[PDB]
């Protein structure tokens, strides 16, 4: 199911040895050899591993199985965050700025820092695009899936890509810099993220498809005219009420379980949900 | 049900008219008369309204009753922000500080603002001790128990309660204003708030309780030996399978719903939940 298909194992390692290897270190700059890297979003991105790593370990058992009843959703919240706020958010340390001013223009900017072994990395970006493996692989719901802070705190495209004595003089960054958050974090997680997030509010009980599948399934078997309702959600959650909307409406006996669980059973289809239930109902809303 | 003992109105009211009047206005300083005053956590409080407000009457539907299949989680996650975010770490401009230097001590701080009409609100504590009559007449779920952001937004225990002259110095604020964040705050919304928040993750099935109560409901009927799975949840949710695991484990004919309906039913107890739902099941897991 999850060998590769399902959450198991493939959610199990990305951003939990993605960072625990890529940016678990890169660089020896300014201690021993003193050339000037100010950047550490390494220790910043550290805390983005060992979250994610336990979290997801949690997003991952039976539960504290009485009070957490069922569990991981977990992941789902921890996207909320690196979402909206503290990724397509920390877009704003640029929304834009530094455009006009003698900042990027003819002086301030398009000069200063010709030391670069910044190029040290960039390379990292294979472990997005291994991160980008677990995506269909099976979305770690997705929370992997914050990665795209990396496919954008992998985003030195004014860095490694200068438009040095071509035609654009200190306009180097005032674009090929400076839309890139913009349709790439507030239309990222400032959306993607802050929305598997928002459906920690159970709901969107699926995709009117599997909905669709479920429906046709269980409205086909020897339980036939009695489908009542579906309700659904997030790892798996479905439900419900069904069986004799024609007569078997209480003529039956339970017997009649399995038929219900040979329904559930049948959804199979997924991965699954739960045995996602069966109320199972003979006299008929009518 | 919800007149006054569930969220029905009661959850509709306060933080969407606390805040639509108290602290829609209360100040026309810097502007016409001309003395100062630096404090607009009141266009800051005006977010928390239309916030909370909208938010709450989206605590509030049937659903987007397709997609948002069911909803309201909403609060608890607009529960999850203003906590440990937004508060609970609004304490944090100040955990400590201007204590040691010449700022609060002798000189800096113990001098400065002998004009205040400050104290022209600390009366705004008529719409705390309002959402006070929120909290359990029913919590919305707890989340208008964001409002101890005012019981502490409202937390001038330094201005119109000041030391001054018998035997603190400028050591006013040092204390009985330094304390006021760290355990008010830390533990509060960065608990508190942070947490029904975190349950977000459904689970806390329940308090071992209506957990309780719920089961010896059940345990006691007709629809006796047969009792197998309660699992629980925020607004309502529980459910489960039941019936006869002496032998109406097949026997009986599906009459035999209304029975669990009945049980079901018969958990009213509570405001409700769902008809937390239940499958009905003959024969034994053992
Ligand atoms: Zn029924
Ligand atoms: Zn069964």
């Amino acid at each position: 199911y999850g060998r590769l298909v399902s959450r198991a194992a493939i959610a199990a390692t990305a951003m939990a040895s993605l960072l625990l290897l890529i940016k678990i270190f890169a660089w020896w700059y300014t201690g021993s050899v003193s050339i000037l890297a100010a950047l550490v979003d390494s220790l910043v991105d550290i805390g983005a591993s060992l979250t994610n790593l336990l979290v997801v370990r949690y997003s991952l058992q039976p539960a504290d199985d009485n009070h957490s009843f069922g569990h991981g959703k977990a992941e789902s919240l921890a996207a909320l965050a690196q979402s909206m706020f503290i990724s397509g958010s920390a877009l704003f340390l640029f929304l834009t700025g530094i455009q006009h001013l003698i900042s990027p223009t003819p002086m301030t900017d398009p000069g200063v820092g010709v030391i670069v072994t910044i190029v040290a990395l960039i390379c990292t970006i294979i472990l997005v695009s291994f991160q980008r493996w677990v995506v269909r692989r099976t979305q770690s719901q997705a929370v992997r899936a914050d990665m795209l802070h990396y496919q954008s705190d992998v985003m030195m495209n004014g860095a490694i890509l200068l438009a040095l004595g071509l035609s654009w003089y200190g306009w180097h960054r005032a674009d090929a810099l400076f839309a890139l958050g913009i349709g790439i974090y507030i239309l990222y997680s400032a959306l993607r993220m802050g929305y598997e997030a928002v459906q920690s509010l159970l709901d969107r009980a699926l995709p009117d498809e599997e909905r669709q599948e479920i429906i046709d399934i269980v409205t086909s078997w020897p339980g036939v005219s009695g489908a009542h309702d579906l309700r659904t959600r997030q790892s798996g959650p479905t439900r419900f009420i069904q069986i004799h909307l024609e007569m078997e409406d209480s003529l039956p006996l339970v017997q009649a379980h399995m038929v219900a669980d040979q329904v559930e059973q049948a959804i199979l289809r997924r991965f699954p949900g739960s045995d996602v239930i069966i109320h199972q109902d003979p006299c008929s809303v009518v």
